[PDB]
């Protein structure tokens, strides 16, 4: 299975320099009990603004750079190598990679922040006409989550 799982926010933004513009842990929780025990893909700067391997799960990091390794990652330097990983694999980020998967995917786990946030890269448009909701669930708020949030699992048509 090949899925892609992202955060976006009304506007579809998924990120500003270098970093979440949000700070929601029940959607790390969520990206959490998802991804552990599967596969994340991700582009090199999506990993780096990371700055270390997720724990509990293959970490997969798409480069050009040769010299590129680190301890706990695998490295792959096509998009076709994706086909190629095992089990369910999640494609993590970050707006590069999503705009080159975006029409290869099964599904997609997205979390809608209901915000506006400055963002500086995006998640690429897509519409509901070619995605069915196979689930929606809202987000509950707390002291730590304060930002209105919905998980959606999409199913392409
Ligand atoms: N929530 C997220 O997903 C976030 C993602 N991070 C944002 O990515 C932001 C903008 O740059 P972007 O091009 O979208 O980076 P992503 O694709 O991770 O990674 C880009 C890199 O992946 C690699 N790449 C993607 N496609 C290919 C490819 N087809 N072949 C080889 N390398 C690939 C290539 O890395 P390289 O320069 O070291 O070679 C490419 O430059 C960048 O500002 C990162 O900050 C956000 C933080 C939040
Ligand atoms: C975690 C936010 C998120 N949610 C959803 N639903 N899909 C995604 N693909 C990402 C993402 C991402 C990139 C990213 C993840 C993380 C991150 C940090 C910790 C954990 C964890 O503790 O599980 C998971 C992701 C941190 C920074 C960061 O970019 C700056």
């Amino acid at each position: 299975t090949l899925s892609i799982l992202v955060a976006h926010d009304l506007q579809r933004v998924i990120g500003f320099e270098n970093q979440l513009p949000w700070h929601l842990p029940n959607d790390l929780k969520h990206v959490k009990k998802l991804s552990t025990g599967h596969t994340l893909v991700m582009g090199r700067k999506t990993f780096e603004s990371i700055g270390k391997p997720l724990p509990n799960r293959r970490n997969v990091v798409l480069t050009s750079d040769t010299s590129f390794n680190v301890e706990g990652v695998d490295v792959i330097h096509s998009i076709e190598d994706i086909y190629q990983l095992p089990g369910h694999v999640f494609i993590f980020g970050g707006q590069t990679l999503f705009e080159e998967m975006i029409d290869k995917v099964d599904d997609m786990y997205i979390t809608v922040i209901e915000g506006k946030f400055r963002g500086d890269t995006f998640f690429p448009p897509y519409t509901f006409e070619d995605w069915e909701v196979a689930s929606s669930v809202e987000g509950k708020l707390d002291e730590k989550n304060t930002i209105p949030h919905t998980f959606l699992h999409l199913i392409r048509k």
